[PDB]
């Protein structure tokens, strides 16, 4: 702990964490893997939520997410995201939680199941809100898919299709490798800390605006060209203009993100009525973003198809990173268990290139010390 | 993603993620030091905590930590833990705490520091527990540091001895480097996510009983000594009876911690009851796993002289863990604006070892899955 390593970068950008038997994004063949298993097949067959859930979580189809259990949420603090993780770190001890040091991995697995659709619920019940009664469990008893579940118990009578949108986001959303949500929950796990301890924080870490991967702000976009009609010169106006295009960048597959295919995908089938506008204005954005740019990469974010999806389903514009988190649930739930098996706590080290040895007394301030207490 | 690298080990031992400026533990000297003061002087010299916090967080005594303002404990979950963890989570959206991604680096000081003390307020409350009436603020006012209005929020009447013994304890606790709990604030700090977020998080990661650093679990071992009265054939019953002798172990320093001296010397100046025991404690188990384990380096965990002082001052043992949090706030905050200020997202990288490309059909249990056409 002394001297800067030869241009040592911050951050652990390519350190590697851990091995990982759970998913694979192949960046450089352009798929998306869930132990294995393409997500196009999955969404394309129809896949419902809980059981990724489990082929993440257990490497194997069979035992389904279970639905929530009744638990009118605690916390109504204005914030589906601060709800939610307070809520989780509060199922510990009226459910019995013990640290995961102190449990066998098959009632990990079920402590993870059972609170994993309880942030379902949670966020169901948050959207829903304090100012309109509750949804009576026996309408959302009537319900056969955890997804079908928590669009009732938030919206009451959903539109089947808009379920089928949230299924198809939330499968596309499960689970992306190492980021910071994810290693977040891994690192609270590896203390052994109980494992809603592991998901509320992560859900702190999903919260930053940094952590990318949250849906993206393209419905104002989306609504210009509704009215101004020309998809090609509102997207040559948001240039101009000097703004930057929602939804479009440097790209993160070799070419098409595979999650940004499957949602396009998910909103030509279900018929939303933003399809045609924004299938133009993916024409139009890349088209020009790749005429005015011609050696960059230009391919659309997932999160540009995502807003589309989830706009279809009446998920309103700041519930949209709670609709990330919902689906996220697996990846964590699966890389937590997948950490109690390693066994390994997550401990870095530092450099220090701070102060060297000096007394209390040559300190800055220390008068304003001696004449506090003074 | 998928060629593992020759030099990999789970977990991220000695590597290097952050330059720091906060805190320098010397494990080869013996010594820790916060911005460069030794804690040894900072506790002899009665550096009140929330003086400590701020010259951790700012580099210098400036402005210490304010008080906190009246806010009854809306959690009550039955663990001091808990109650903390989800009440500083929902502070933001009362409080109105934008993203640090949003706000200038005095505003989240302000933030970290209103935030860090109501944390040490809801420890006080949750402590106290619901059958018993809050502390009136005007008998808390009268106090003249946070410590001390802790302590009064908390027991209503604290001996001041007990004060001072926290004083010294939170100040030995506050900041270690690059701890689990500590990493934690900064990855979600890194994100640009809001304060309270960050500590909310931290605290999760600091609940884990192998986060290391919470008190430990030795008054039971205490108390049969001082029943029995001979320390040495106490501990030569637990380690003949295969148990765990807590509070011994590895070395964290080279050799001694230094703050495990310092609680030890903060237990005798004040004295505290258990002193001659715990000292007779350490010296039987000391000689014993030496003997047992002669080319192992062992010395005392700072743990089992946190528990003594913590005892003394009347912290049950199953707050003990909340009182290292409560100290380690400091720490906490100062990284979390430190992390601020570097700009730079934390996540690593993983290697991919898991089956290759398979179809669904291919996968245990797919004649259980239901699907819709």
């Amino acid at each position: 702990m002394t001297v800067v390593p030869e241009n040592f970068v911050p951050g652990l950008d390519g350190v590697v964490a851990f091995t990982t038997e759970i998913a694979e994004p192949d960046k450089d063949g352009g798929a998306l893997r869930y132990r294995g298993v393409d997500i196009e097949d999955l969404v394309s067959q129809r896949v419902t939520f809980g059981d990724v859930w489990a082929l993440l979580v257990d490497g194997n189809f069979g035992s389904g997410l279970p639905p929530a259990e009744p638990f009118p949420l605690p916390i109504h603090s204005g914030d589906v995201r601060v709800d939610v993780q307070a809520g989780l770190a509060m199922l510990a001890p009226i459910w019995g939680y013990a640290p995961l040091l102190d449990i066998d991995d098959a009632t990990a697995r079920q402590q993870l199941a059972r609170a994993s659709v309880m942030a379902l619920s949670y966020v169901a019940q948050s959207a829903r809100g304090i100012y309109q009664p509750a949804v009576p469990q026996r309408i959302i008893d009537e319900c056969s898919t955890v997804t079908a579940r928590f669009m009732t118990r938030w919206q009451g009578e959903p539109d089947p299709r808009h379920i089928e949108a949230i299924d198809a986001y939330w499968v596309s959303a499960a689970e992306h490798g190492m980021n910071a949500s994810t290693f977040t929950a891994r690192v609270i796990a590896s203390t052994g800390a109980d494992v809603a301890a592991a998901l509320s924080g992560a859900i702190g870490a999903m919260s930053g605006p940094l952590h990318g991967g949250a849906p993206a702000r393209v419905l104002p976009m989306l609504d210009e060209v509704e009215r101004a009609g020309d998809a090609r010169s509102v997207v040559k106006g948001i240039l101009d203009r000097g703004e930057k295009l929602m939804g479009f960048g440097h790209r993160v597959y070799r070419a098409e993100d595979p999650r940004a295919r499957v949602l396009r995908a998910a909103a030509e089938r279900l018929g939303a009525p933003r399809y045609e506008v924004a299938v133009a204005v993916e024409q139009a954005a890349l088209s020009e973003l790749r005429e005015r740019r011609p050696d960059r990469a230009i391919e659309t974010n997932v999160e540009f198809w995502a807003a589309v999806v989830l706009d279809f389903a009446r998920v309103p514009a700041n519930m949209m990173p709670a609709m990330f988190t919902c689906g996220r649930t697996a990846g964590w739930c699966a890389h937590i268990l997948e950490q109690k098996r390693l066994g390994k706590l997550v401990r870095p080290s530092a450099i220090y290139v701070g102060p060297g040895p000096r007394s209390p007394e040559s300190v800055d301030g220390w008068e304003r010390v001696l004449t506090t207490a003074g």
